[PDB]
């Protein structure tokens, strides 16, 4: 997985991940309209007071976010941060306690600046608790983004609850996200511009093409090395006009990226691969995906009519 | 550039490229129909037999392709190939003499077969010769395919004319084909499986993520890297089954090498990108294509409507650069 | 800086370092005797009770080592850790105090096992103190060692006091040695078995050569590509036997990871480069060191005359820079 | 295996080789003295008139080197050419008809100059013919060099006789020499220079230590990868002066690209490491080399008694 957000010139955000998995979640569209129940396990039950749409799946009438963005243009990503993810175990005094699939909809239904969410997360405790029996809690951390500013949510048993800013709009998966800042000093030898021409003791030695400034910029798909690349094209892609540029530059950047299908077997036989690239355009309120097996743009909409519909709107899942 | 080719599991040919420039051309997509005035320069004047599809200019009435692929399944894609490619003065007597420009529509316009194409290139002249004085003579090599067999046509300085076959389904830029396939043999390292947790003195040392085993695959735009990345991904890429998983196939195996803008300038200052991809469907005759500014697929057909056109059929430029 | 300890069959010690340092330094080997006189800032002033050899420079009789192990076959090496070592403004009542070049002598005097150091630095405080108006504060960590475990000692504003077993035996410069540890994880892909050939789709892709499962194993000097190269040799180098084929053993491994001269430099100009490696043999008490322009290995014991000198036992300086 | 030349300010050659294997080939050092018998295959037999050092087997007192130097400061070394090394099935009417061992005394027995051997090579054959019996031809490629200058002569099925000037003072193993000379265009992004510090869309991307600019340089025993490297440090290498600095400058090179026991198996099982490392000093006519066992330097020397002795004089096997 990897979580990719940036603005156009007047503010607009396009925000959203790749999804990048081993086997078939069975998840799809979800649109969740206000005034839906929404119940917590250590906090009185509500309703949502927001409209949000993303991919995921419905548990007991409770839509389970893998990825969502609320109609006020602020938007949160689960991914996976394996061997360091670790909740508390049981909810603590005097704490705002989460089971941390909760913080999904927590985020989207009671805030809209990533400025607040960053004063409200330090009285919060994220659980180890699962929505129910039948599941097992998830190691994830988080992307969060508005227009303004991204912030990383890392929860670990190495370093407790971080809560980082995130000036290059990425975000991979292990390690956690310091090493990974860390990592990019490393890579300070990466230039955009091309070399030229050399004399090696009087022999020549030129380029044969274009691009010698990226010797060393890794096309594998570890964690790392996706979240160099990624930083990388995402800090030197230029800003871009308008909703069909900037929704293009993102699907450029992120499939770049994408975890190309055959390319990685895991340990247990298992391709794992891109599944979809989706991104949400704050301005439009519309989420953009594909699919590894069909790459037409298809779109889903926050609208007049979806936000404040009755129960929740799903779409089939599509099949891998 | 890069080009690419696979078939499915019944023999549909899907057959494309990157196209990655530092300027805009003007192209758009061209038909080209069946019974169009088709003039050589040092050939007997005739007409298209086939209709042919793809990206290019028209130049005087002459339909100057980028790439083309004709409603027999086979097609063609030129891409730069500098401080090699170099063409004969002029013509040479006893040979069929093409200028370079010539050879797409040459292809397409007589023959289905990559098979016949190697026969009749044993009796070919590539002549250094322009359109007209305000183009120069591109320094092209070319990739050619049916749904069978790839080759590539390489006309150097170092070596003359060479035909390989291309069983990796894949072609760059500069330098020689050999040259790259020569190389994979330095990638027999990388691996599609992942590692698993080692003992380092006692130190467990595990991966923290899936794709470990591909340590070492290069991600920039360098044409020796493209290449190994292009061809390992698309040796690798299962066999996938229908129209629409084929083609997304292609385009996840393009984007992934795709020159991603703003991550190279050339030593003139020019941003250096993937401006196209394009995919040829060989089954439905379709030609689909989208854009770094336009992400959504456009598709174009030749179909009976298409094949027996009056004109060429020319769609608008999409400005880049 | 590289630094390297392991041992052989009979858990003898070999423990030394690279220096790579773009400036001149004056230092040479020095052997301090028992009953040398030895000040502290913090602490009261005594006299060592065991020799120990090293290298490093005398500022007005005081021996400051660069690396410096002791009769009882345990040693310490001081490496540069830029952007993170801090210590404290001044001394804590309670703590045992010391300026941090004092750590090189109170560890070799105070210790014969690292489970003792690692015990007793619960209650040590480093200070921001140089040796005199003339030095800054090197911004060091270092690496200790005896013939059982190896630990880092890092002193950051980022992290406090941290202490770590290192079973890796290796230590280079930033970042924080857990980061370091931490990348290993990427590296799982390396295999020093040899890749055998391949079918892509038909192509038979087969290694040139030998080496071909170590594809991705960075060659620079960054000093994060040296831990990882160096850490790698190290724990796949066999154990060997006797003293000479463990000295070389040594040496093969950090000339491998050695920063050449001419392919480093730094941003003022000036070339960064090994100038010294040196390896101590605990067994017979022996350092062993050579140099960028004199390979032969130059040899310098702890016995019974040099341990009970009168006098600091100083060899010339060898120029460099 | 790794070949190296380079020269002082006085044009004093420092020539040598890694002996990277897998095996024990029993080989030792070797003084040839002047009038020794030297028979040839297709050739008149006759004597030598150099004296030369090196190391090598003694087959029938026929001295079998794998690199060897002679008192007018011009050496060859062979190296491994697998895959492409091809010679001639049989001698060729008109040719200079050399079996492809022979060719080490032929260089080393008539040439003072490299642009004498390269005028000489244009009517040479080496042929498909081994020593005796019991061997196989071994499939070699060459380095050559004198003060002035170094050739590459390798001879594949795929090329042909061909014959490279060296400006790199390089040579390691397949694929051929103009495949690697066109390698280095692809590695002009290197920079001794160090990186500084970055803006990444205002994130601060600053180098840890020093070695930045050389990103993406390998360090890995792949030929292609050695022959990089070893390119790079030695054109960017200074010139230093006198005897001691140019061997140790010679030996920080071959160290710096050795292939160290362990980190690498083949696939037969064997570990392959370089087992010596030599340099010939064309000015002292001293050949210097240590071992994977034992680091010090040794010496062996072309003087009065040994150039003129009536015997070879063979060093016991130094056993790995
Ligand atoms: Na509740
Ligand atoms: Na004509
Ligand atoms: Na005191
Ligand atoms: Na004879």
């Amino acid at each position: 997985c990897t979580g990719l957000r940036f603005t156009d010139d007047q503010g607009n955000l396009y925000f959203g991940r790749n999804l990048d998995v081993g086997q078939d979640y069975g998840e799809g569209v979800i649109i969740t309209p206000r005034n839906y129940p929404l119940p917590y396990k250590f906090l009185d039950n509500t309703t949502t007071k927001k409209a949000v749409i993303g991919m995921g799946i419905v548990v007991d009438g409770y839509p389970s976010y893998f990825d969502c963005f609320n109609e006020d243009g602020l938007g949160i990503a689960g991914l996976n941060f394996p061997h360091f993810a670790k909740f508390s175990d049981g909810p603590i005094d005097g704490k705002i306690n989460l089971a941390s699939y909760e913080i999904m909809l927590w985020v989207t239904q009671n805030f809209t600046k990533v400025s607040d969410v960053k004063e409200a997360l330090k009285n919060v405790n994220l659980v180890n608790e699962a929505i129910n029996s039948s599941f097992a809690v998830a190691p994830l951390h988080w992307i969060i983004s508005d227009k303004d500013e991204a912030i990383i949510v890392e929860v670990s048993k190495q370093y407790g609850m971080k809560v980082f800013d995130d000036k290059l709009g990425v975000l991979t998966n292990s390690p956690d996200f310091n090493w990974h800042l860390t990592n990019l000093g490393n890579y300070t030898g990466l230039d955009p511009h091309d070399a030229t021409a050399q004399s090696w003791n009087g022999q020549k030695v030129a380029p044969w093409g274009v691009g010698t400034g990226s010797l060393g910029l890794p096309g594998d798909s570890i964690p790392a090395d996706r979240f160099v690349k990624a930083a990388y094209l995402n800090v030197n892609y230029p800003t871009v006009k308008g909703e069909k540029a900037n929704v293009a530059k993102f699907f450029n950047i992120l499939k770049s990226v994408a975890m190309i299908k055959g390319s990685v077997v895991n340990k247990l036989g298992s391709d794992e691969y891109t599944v979809y690239t989706a991104c949400y355009s704050a301005a439009t309120k519309t989420y953009y995906c594909n699919f590894e097996n069909d790459f037409e743009l298809k779109t889903y909409k926050l609208d007049d009519e979806t936000m404040n519909a009755d129960k929740l709107i799903t779409y089939h899942h599509h099949h891998h």
